[PDB]
């Protein structure tokens, strides 16, 4: 029942944009070194989808979260990384 506006802005403005830019760039689709790390991608997936599921998210910035989810899902599909059953079902609920 507490919140820091500055921390919320930090988590909703710059971090999401940085992740989206990193995972939706021409130099990232190659995944020369991205193949080694997949646990971090899974952790980002779960954290971001939980943040989306949180109801307090305002519509103004729910879009950035959704875009990040889509981008990371596209990266995961190409990388063929392992997914948890529940997380995969939840993601597929919105993929189509």
């Amino acid at each position: 029942r507490v919140a820091d506006p500055t921390l919320e802005k930090y988590v909703l403005s710059v971090v999401l944009d940085t992740i989206n830019a990193f995972f939706s760039s021409p130099f990232s689709e190659n995944s020369t070194s991205l193949q080694t790390h997949q646990t971090i991608v899974v952790q980002l997936l779960q954290s971001t989808t939980r943040l989306l599921e949180c109801p307090w998210l305002q519509q103004q910035h729910k879009g950035s979260v959704e875009a990040c989810i889509r981008t990371l899902a596209m990266v995961a599909k190409g990388r063929a990384i392992l997914l948890p059953m529940d997380l995969d079902a939840h993601i597929s609920s919105m993929l189509s």
